[PDB]
């Protein structure tokens, strides 16, 4: 029921965002995503395990949350960070930390 407490809106991908700057630290190796949260886009790399990013963005988009970041060369990331069952709204367990 997060959207009791923060606010969320839709964009023209059907995608459900709000405005969020924090910092996840994850516990396992993440594969990223280029151009939006969807795993079906280009791979753009891999989080280690350990590492923290300061995120600006989190989204509810094919079946995960996902947090977007900017990369030190200023490239979008869309990085995933649990699942999201969109038929229940379930949440699986975070891959990480948010601090």
């Amino acid at each position: 029921d997060d959207d009791k407490v923060k606010l969320y809106k839709t964009n023209k991908y059907g995608t459900l965002y709000k405005s969020e700057s924090a910092s996840f630290t994850a516990n396992t190796d993440i594969i990223t995503r280029l151009t939006g949260p969807f795993r079906s886009m280009p791979q753009s790399g891999v989080l280690r395990k350990g590492l923290t990013i300061k995120y600006d963005e989190v989204m509810k988009q094919d079946g995960h949350v996902w947090v977007g970041y900017n990369t030190n060369s200023g490239k979008r990331v869309y990085l995933p960070v649990r699942t999201w069952n969109e038929s229940t709204g379930e949440l699986g367990p975070l891959w990480g930390t948010i601090k």
